[PDB]
């Protein structure tokens, strides 16, 4: 009976823009029980939608939803063309939806299914950003009042019009995919390297040593430049220095690790354990940032987290607005169970987004609390979602001062 | 309500000898739901019984049985003294019992909880043993008739009174822990190395190429000797050559791997991922043999299997009579889910043992079929168990012809 | 004037099924000169179509088509999510179209633009397949008569219903994407390993030593199994043994290379130099198989070929029916220039496909001859393409005899 | 027709001394279209002239000038004796001339042929030199006024009569090949190591942090001495520290890289990718300095630049007066296309030299702008060249204070 009940009756995607674009996969079993999974890939959303709609969804009909592992392998190996952002996001969406269903069928919140809670709450960090160091400091003050124990700090660089994590116009909400076609930013590494240490010095001067302070380099340096920055910020004891260098070549982290004791984080642009196996095994990083939606879902990320744990590496899930509350809820469940949890990024969604994706995770005093509802605790209001049609938005590109297409 | 229901009400060990010694841990929740886990460590049984009774059991009372991960870490890290056969067997017993409870609470057979089935049945191998090559061949014929697709072959060595996997007296059941104090066997490596290839040649001559043929070297060689044996048996295409050399020093496998393409298996004497991380990552073995009871249970073995999968290594759980049907049932569930399954060893328990541990796993046509009952599908009949009091039995020791204490 | 003339006026995809699905990108400059690039990703075609239509195409309008390098980096880095089959196929399509335009603007066939011809013709291999070894031998005889100097041989395995490269029904054309949803094949490694050497032995017996003989293992083995096969086929001196093992973990090739001198080829499932940098630098392969359409186009594949050349590795472009004549024409141009050319796969397209994509490359006496028309020498007949609507077709999946989802 | 037109009609060298010696190769096709390439090897000029005149030129007559790759391999492999400064400079001259012809035939400036522009202008550095630190500072001030964003600084060492990059007599133009036979300089490493940091400290004090500051160690240190210097100048954040140690043994860079985060540049004395493959792959340098004339031309340097790009290494072409405007023009084209451009050295030629080699590259506000004329945009006025006969000039040698022949 349970098998017939777990047979997939229907599966389909939902595309909505309640503040920004989200793509969601819904899987409905013969029992009526459904699961949903995040399928949002910022700036390439419709590639994943088509991957799902045309190629994956039709193969899901009639399958046993209880066979999570088999389905993961069927889609991963069966695609023939393996790994990649579009590929692994589609697989993650299916996987997340199937774990949602399994937890509902078991009558348990997801964290219970994974092995139970390892912690009573989930520490987060907030994005503190400003045009000037002082503007950023004001935001740090604000978030400490909200109870955040950890903050990521980003401020504008003098001589540079636009830099990562800083809004074009003060007060306004930072949402990077801000244009139909990519905005074009200009970059100077040398000016940034001379300025960045001043920001952390100021944070420590005003806020002291107890605050966890994070910084995202956002792919812009070469290894020896990142080594230099790491050394320069050692006195400020950062929680992490993130995305120092593009790391398709994983050996790129070696020179940084050999030259600094500033902790390193990487991985939000990764989608496979094969993108980071060497980074982990060689102890070149301290935190792995690959999130559920882009990293092949729960099934794959359990394996990544477990590999990390052998080398003292901790989880630091990417948590921007462009991963939906479906991912965030599942992530908080995962974060609640995983032994080697590090931190959870929190970039709050719009009220409109929260309304479209009702959920039972809570934020209190700087931390997340996992929901107790069976499933990952998130759902989608299809009627409300239909009120916000897709609107194309691309991520910016970054060029050097001479026009060289660089890393954003 | 569910939390109060999952609080541990009672926990205790049961020691029974229905043909041979088994130690079992039972954990009972406030709800009345119980779980059991195998705690049998052959020839050192009472060390684990005491580890549990005096040190672990009292700390379990009042704990939330749903917190599998936290309990595993609490016992593993909290012991202060980490790893080891007594230590990890006690932890495995707790872990297996807690997964049993979790599956019962979820109303699912264990394999469903792990991620669902990856296969429709679980291939096994049988022990085919004989005094002479011909005696062994008779046993191979017999087991093929029973539907086994895979056989482990062991035969006596001329000039050697006693060798591994061969009974002292024909027909009689091989049960290695055959004496109160250790029996003393005599060994000659050179005679074995000259004889062993003749056994495999004979198996191939009589049975052809389709049969999977396994052999256990049982720790007796040095690396270059195992390399020689591996090369000599290449024409017979063994499924694996197992336990070639003692491997506390994991580098011991290197020379074998560099010199032969005969597949290698190791790990029944291991208890930690730290015993085999390097063997796996360096691709020095093809099959990892560490079983649930001795390898820290489901929680730990999922991590071992997942690490193995990155390097094409497959599972080959040790499955002797000295792991109870509790372990075997849990193993069959694990085997049913795990993507990188290789084979399951089958050394059938006595009828008396099967009666003491009722179970829902089935053997059909050379394969195991996972049970469908919630839990791992095994229980223990305490009243029947009480009829078979513990009887001390030790594993043999092996000496060279000059009296040197060697490896059994 | 030339700049205004090279400004992109229009860009769009064309989807057609003249025997099987192809997706093509067309870019039209203000001058009227257009270029086309292959964007076909077998079994996931619409993912690439959407990636292009919704995200890439709109950003191409108004760009200078002459800026090939800048565009490649703009799309590769600017996507933020880097590498992957959908991603790199879209980029390849743009790149191929821009090189087509550049060659037309220069009034030269593509090979001239790349550095001129290094050879007078391009050696190919044909697919020789059969149910039995004898059936395969008949096909070898047939293709030798056509002038092929090199043949890939595949035959059915006894005890196995379906194997790679062998049609379900004799005589009929092998086209793997044969079903709307994936067909399900069954596999036995052990039966294949025992049979495969017999095929090569028979080819050498009937055809002698001068013929180049290739074989595709098609991802089905573990490293030590591939090592065994490599050793077993050494006496038959294969041109290559292809795709021995799945290689997301590039270290997977190490054991094979250490144990056999049979030449190794890999890479048709790769899309990035980062998928194979280590395979090349460690000299673990002899031929790199990644083709233009899937490997990021001319711009990226020049870099891959050049890296290969430092380590004596040669090109062996994947050339199945599911890369369009657009790719094949561009490939023949590339093959004509590249110093370290190895061989070009030839799986002839249908007449209907050849009609839809008129081209000036020629096949004569077992070899390709590059076209002399400016561009890569291929075009698309949009009117004729419109007569063959898309029809969904997926690649098969492969399961072991126990049902384990394996590698097809 | 195009083939007959591209057949080489004539080829010859031109030797001229309009301020210093240059050797140029001219290749004339049947169409009348010609190309030129730089063949200048400072202090050994006539070795290359003879290599070309007697051995290469006669083999060029009748060849198809369009076959750039084939010609490169024909000369590189066909020489039998491979690599080396005389050898690779001759090959570069041919290669540069053939790319000039190809671009003219395509009706495009060279950068368009290479893949189009990656940047709008090419950043340079100037040589700022002085007897004293103050003299050097005056030159820095002067060049900043001219718009240079980057300066190389060299000053005399107290207790040392002569050092690299400093003229014997103030104001006068530095042209190292200053004598018929080698001048003999005296060197003290210890005095230099104690003085050099004072120069950079002074530059930072007077000019601040925005200026890019470079320094050429010019081969004089051992690895641990260079490590010491690198560490000592970290506070001054140099753009690069160049040629720290002689690097025929590429491992020489290891100790420097392990001990300092000052960026490293090397390669002006190299002529082959085989001189620097390991330096690049091990990430021991940040900038590769090998230029077109000495590094086998465009064909070879594209491959070097591409290898560098995999490891974040950028181009920093050697650009002294002893590479002719032919090389500089080709270099600016290359610099305009190459993604991983770092900087272009600018040591301005004499007016007489500029007159002999008319060109369309421009210098504006510290940067080069590529020409737009088909070809590399440089030509040679043979009539004017004939007015300046060759005059032998050798590079200096450097001895330690005890007379030991050292590295200049
Ligand atoms: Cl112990
Ligand atoms: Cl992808
Ligand atoms: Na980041
Ligand atoms: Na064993
Ligand atoms: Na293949
Ligand atoms: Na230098």
């Amino acid at each position: 009976y349970f098998q017939s009940m777990m047979k997939i009756r229907d599966a389909y995607t939902i595309v909505t823009c309640p503040g920004r674009n989200f793509v969601t996969l819904k899987i409905v079993t013969e029992s009526g029980t459904h699961g949903i999974g995040d399928a949002t890939l910022n700036g390439r959303e419709m590639a994943v939608a088509a991957y799902l709609d045309e190629h994956v969804v039709p193969a899901l009909i009639g399958r046993d939803a209880g066979r999570i592992e088999d389905t993961w392998q069927y889609l991963y190996r069966g695609a023939y063309w393996r790994r990649g952002p579009v590929t692994m996001t589609a697989i993650a969406a299916v996987d997340m939806a199937l774990w949602d269903i399994k937890a509902k069928a078991a009558g348990m919140p997801l964290y219970q299914l994974l092995g139970g809670k390892s912690r009573e709450r989930v520490m987060t960090y907030a994005h503190c950003t400003g045009q000037t160091i002082e503007d950023c400091l004001g935001e740090v003050a604000r978030h400490v009042e909200l109870g955040y124990r950890a903050v990521r700090v980003q401020s504008g660089v003098p001589g540079i019009e636009t830099t990562y994590g800083v809004a074009k116009t003060p007060g306004e909400r930072y949402e990077p995919a801000d244009s139909s076609l990519p905005a074009e930013h200009v970059w100077s590494t040398e000016k940034y390297l001379n300025h960045a240490p001043k920001l952390f010095a100021a944070v420590r001067e005003r806020f002291g040593d107890d605050l966890h302070v994070l910084h995202d380099v956002h792919h812009r340096l070469t290894p020896i430049e990142a080594a230099r920055l790491g050394k320069a910020v050692e006195p400020y004891h950062l929680f992490w220095l993130e995305d120092c260098v593009p790391a398709e070549n994983q050996e790129s982290l070696r020179l940084i690790r050999e030259h600094t004791t500033t902790p390193l984080a990487i991985g939000e642009v990764f989608n496979s354990i094969h993108d980071c196996r060497e980074l982990i095994q060689n102890q070149w990083i301290d935190y792995i940032r690959m999130p559920l939606t882009h990293g092949g879902g729960i099934t794959a990320m359990r394996r990544v987290a477990d590999l990390a744990s052998l080398y003292h590496v901790r989880t630091g899930f990417h948590g921007p607005t462009d991963l939906s509350p479906v991912c965030l809820g599942a992530a908080i469940h995962f974060d609640t169970w995983v032994p080697n949890f590090g931190i959870q990024e929190h970039m709050p969604h719009t009220d409109e987004t929260d309304a479209v994706f009702p959920h039972d995770y809570r934020f209190e005093d700087g931390h997340f609390l996992a929901g107790e509802s069976p499933g990952h605790g998130v759902d989608i209001d299809e009627e409300l979602a239909a009120k916000y049609p897709y609107e194309r938005a691309s991520l910016p590109v970054n060029r050097l001062e001479d026009g060289t297409l660089w890393h954003w």
